[PDB]
This record gives structure tokens, C-alpha cells and sequence, in this order.
């Protein structure tokens, strides 16, 4: 109906294209960096717990060049990006460092260059595109910081792991968008393969390639084009209350706790707190079920534990919305449907027949008071790299 096409051979000629108007030649590399769905395990990362997102075939494009006068020059062409789409800023120094401010989207590039491990980093030239829906939940800003990361590394080899670039990516996320994400989004972001959802142990930072070909099943992403203000304001104060419990209990992480060990806690923590902590507690154990569920390839099943998801995320961990309760609604009638990333808005995720839609854009369109907008997710490949 209203499907969002991955048009991403399109989305590099336009890169391309942009950057040889602006900047007069052809530019030397391209790379890509995806955004993501968390299929489950929501809210557990910064708690080092387990997630199971894939990448998506959304991603973000740099196409560029290396420059000698060790400036940066950025022209997106993203139709939501904040004024002015262009900026330039001399590389950092022991002296002079990298500052957050305007416009907003700079600063993900910024904040990466600014943590860059290896040198000497050279400027450059670049253009900044992206199918992934600015502020939509799957990522935009993770997609854009490895993005970045990931044309660093040609212009400066790293001699890193997978784990310090994720963190380098983070550090800019905390540090020039005041955004003290976990390591779920800049992970899937470098380590996505198409075919396969990535199970992450944000305790011992130990990956799983899941494979998820089957073509029998089908993941819909849905967009419920709403940010609500909590959503910047209240993921913070979750996981300020996600330590006071781990203080009280005595234990380093809300990974290093167990239900039955948090059920015989009550007396020590808020109503508020107890129920905070029964989802993550409980969406680390789904998580594990969810993942040993894909392994044994029941679809119907892990439905219960992304519901199961859902209910405790707007119940207990009290970060859905009406919209997202209502998505939810409108699709489960699909083996199941759960909101996706840091909530308060942004896409739900449903697995279904792929058969079975599109039945589901024509009733989800039909019956969300919003605007619905779609992709029939592929998992997809995360960072790559194409010398033009
Ligand atoms: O305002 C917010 C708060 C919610 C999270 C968030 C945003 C904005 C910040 C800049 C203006 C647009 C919206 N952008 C992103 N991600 C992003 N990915 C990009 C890829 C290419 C170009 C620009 C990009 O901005 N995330
Ligand atoms: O599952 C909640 C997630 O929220 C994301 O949007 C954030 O970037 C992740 O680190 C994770 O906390």
C-alpha cells in the first residue's frame, strides 16, 4: 500500500551525483552503515543483558574524498536534517577539540571524529545520505555514527575490534547528543549480516549470526510516525532507576540478578522500581528462549515471548504509547508484534506469512488513527565498503 522501498542503488547514485555538483569531482570511496529492528530484547543492553536485532536494507551513505588542507566538509541531502546542510570544521587537535551544536545531525560526525582512535586522520569531503526515517526508532543516529566510523577507517586504518569502534560510535552518541544510549544499535550497525539476526551479550560483548532465511516468514516494520517528548527525556531516568536497584541488590548488573531473586527483594525497592526491573530481569530470559525458539525455527511461538515483550515494555517498563499499543492491535490478528527500539513512538515490529500482507498494510493503514508507513524488512548486511 503505503511500502517504503529500499531503493538503495538509487540512494549511492544520488550520494554520488550530489557530490560531484558540490564539490566539482568524482568522489573517491562509498560506504554504508545500516539502521536496525530489535526483534527482542528491549531495554536490556545498558543493563548487560541480550538483544536480537538485524540491520536493515535503510542505511546511510557517506560518498567522499581525502582533502590536504585537514578541514571536513559535509553537504547531506536527508529532507529531514536540521539547517544548514552543509558544515565545515577543521580536524580537532591537543588544542582545539570538537564542539556539539548546530545543526544537530553534524554532530554524529563530529563526536565520531573527535574519539577516533588511530592517525593521522586527514580531511575530507563528504556527502551524507539516509533511508533510515530521521527520529523513526531504528537507528538513524547509530546508522550515521558507523557510517562515518567506517570511512575513518579508509581514510586512517584502525588496528581495533568490533567492540571499541561500537564504543567510539556510543562515546559520540553520550557525549555531542547527550543520547547515553547502550551498544545495541552501533553493534548491529557494524556486525549486521544479510540473512541473519545478531544475538549480542552486552555482558562478555560475545555475538551470534543467527540465520533467519526461511522465506516463508516475513518481519513488517511500522513506522507510527510519532515522537512523543518522554521519548528524549524519560530513557535516561530508566536506566538511572535500572542502577538504584542493581545498588540496593548488590549486584554490579540487573544481568548478575534473577527473578526469583528480585520476587523475594519487594520489601527493597519502589512499585515503580519492582516493575522496571521484572521487565529486564524477565526480557533478558525471553531474549535467551527467543533466540534457542529462532534456532529451532518456530515462528507461531516467539510471538508469546514479542507480546509477552510488548505487554511488560507499556505495563511494566511503562515506555510504549498509544499509537504503539494500537499498531500492535491492529496487526496481531502474524505469528506476533511488539514496539521496537527506546520506545515513546517510532515502529513496531510484526512477524508474519510473507503471503499473509499485503493484508496487513491493507488493515494496519485501515485501522491506525496515524499515518502507517512500512518496510518489508531483509535482514541485511551491516558496514560496507565500495572504492569508486
Ligand atoms: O532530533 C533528533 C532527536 C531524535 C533522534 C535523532 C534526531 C535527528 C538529529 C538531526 C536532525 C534530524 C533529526 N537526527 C537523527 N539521526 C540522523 N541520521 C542521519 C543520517 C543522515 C543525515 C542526518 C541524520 O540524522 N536522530
Ligand atoms: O532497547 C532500548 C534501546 O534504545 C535504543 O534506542 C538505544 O540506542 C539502545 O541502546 C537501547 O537502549
Amino acid at each position: 500500500a503505503a511500502l517504503r522501498q529500499p531503493q538503495v542503488a538509487e540512494l549511492l547514485a544520488e550520494a554520488r551525483r550530489a557530490f560531484r555538483e558540490e564539490f566539482g569531482a568524482e568522489p573517491e570511496l562509498a560506504v554504508s552503515a545500516p539502521g536496525r529492528v530489535n526483534l527482542i530484547g528491549e531495554h536490556t543492553d545498558y543493563n548487560q543483558g541480550l538483544v536480537l536485532p538485524m540491520a536493515l536494507e535503510l542505511m546511510t551513505v557517506l560518498v567522499g574524498s581525502p582533502r590536504k588542507d585537514g578541514l571536513v566538509s559535509l553537504l547531506t541531502t536527508s529532507e529531514g536534517a536540521d539547517e544548514p546542510q552543509r558544515l565545515q570544521f577543521p580536524l580537532p587537535t591537543a588544542q582545539r577539540s570538537l564542539e556539539p551544536g548546530t545543526p544537530r545531525w553534524a554532530n554524529y560526525v563530529k563526536g565520531v571524529i573527535q574519539y577516533y582512535p588511530a592517525a593521522p586522520l586527514p580531511g575530507f569531503s563528504a556527502v551524507v545520505v539516509s533511508s533510515v526515517p530521521l527520529g523513526g526508532g531504528l537507528s538513524s543516529s547509530a546508522s550515521l555514527e558507523v557510517a562515518t566510523y567506517t570511512f575513518l577507517q579508509q581514510l586512517c586504518p584502525d588496528s581495533g575490534t568490533i567492540a571499541a569502534r561500537a564504543q567510539v560510535c556510543q562515546q559520540a552518541e553520550h557525549s555531542f547528543a547527550g543520547m547515553p544510549c547502550g551498544i545495541m544499535d552501533q553493534f548491529i550497525s557494524l556486525m549486521g549480516q544479510k540473512g541473519h539476526a545478531l544475538l549480542i551479550d552486552c555482558r562478555s560483548l560475545e555475538t551470534s549470526l543467527v540465520p533467519l532465511s526461511d522465506p516463508k516468514l516475513a518481519v513488517l516494520i511500522t513506522n507510527s510516525n510519532v515522537r512523543h517528548s518522554l521519548a528524549s527525556s524519560e530513557y535516561p531516568v530508566r536506566r538511572r532507576q535500572c542502577e538504584e536497584v542493581a545498588r540496593a541488590l548488590g549486584a554490579a548488573s540487573l544481568r548478575e540478578v534473577q527473578l526469583e531473586e528480585l520476587e523475594a527483594a519487594r520489601d527493597l525497592v519502589s512499585k515503580e522500581g519492582f516493575r522496571r526491573a521484572r521487565h529486564v530481569v524477565g526480557e533478558i530470559r525471553r531474549t535467551a528462549q527467543a533466540a534457542a525458539a529462532l534456532r529451532r525455527g518456530d515462528y507461531r511461538a516467539f510471538g508469546r515471548l514479542m507480546v509477552e515483550s510488548h505487554r511488560s515494555l507499556r505495563d511494566d517498563y511503562e515506555v510504549s504509547c498509544p499509537e504503539l499499543d494500537q499498531l500492535v492491535e491492529a496487526a496481531l490478528a502474524v505469528y506476533g508484534s511488539r514496539m521496537t527500539g527506546g520506545g515513546f513512538g517510532g515502529c513496531t515490529v510484526t512477524l508474519l506469512e510473507a503471503s499473509a500482507a499485503p493484508h496487513a498494510m491493507r488493515h494496519i493503514q485501515e485501522h491506525y488513527g496515524g499515518t502507517a508507513t512500512f518496510y518489508l524488512s531483509q535482514a541485511a548486511d551491516g558496514a560496507k565498503v565500495l572504492c569508486l
